[PDB]
């Protein structure tokens, strides 16, 4: 039975808000509105979950979205942890 894992987006300073939500659009099929409110939720809460799947494809998925605002200059960052 493999464990399942929450991948997390993490609140920071620098990443533009409407950046971090075309990044979850394009990385995890969120909609606009979706994208706003999650987005929203880590803004102000520290963290939010995006989604929860198996381990390789969230690390995979932290990784993609975290390189695109790593190679944006940003310290956008997306990470994996278990349930
Ligand atoms: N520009 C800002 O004010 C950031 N707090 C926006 C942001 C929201 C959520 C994040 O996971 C990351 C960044």
């Amino acid at each position: 039975r493999p464990k399942l894992y929450k991948v997390m987006l993490l609140n920071d300073d620098y990443t533009p808000r409407e950046f971090v939500t075309v990044v979850l659009k394009a990385v995890f099929r969120m909609s606009e509105d979706t994208g706003r409110r999650v987005m929203m939720t880590a803004h102000r809460f520290g963290s939010a979950v995006v989604v929860v799947c198996e381990r390789d494809i969230a690390e995979t998925k932290a990784k993609e979205a975290t390189d695109l605002g790593k190679e944006a200059g940003f310290p956008l960052m997306f990470t994996t942890e278990p349930e």
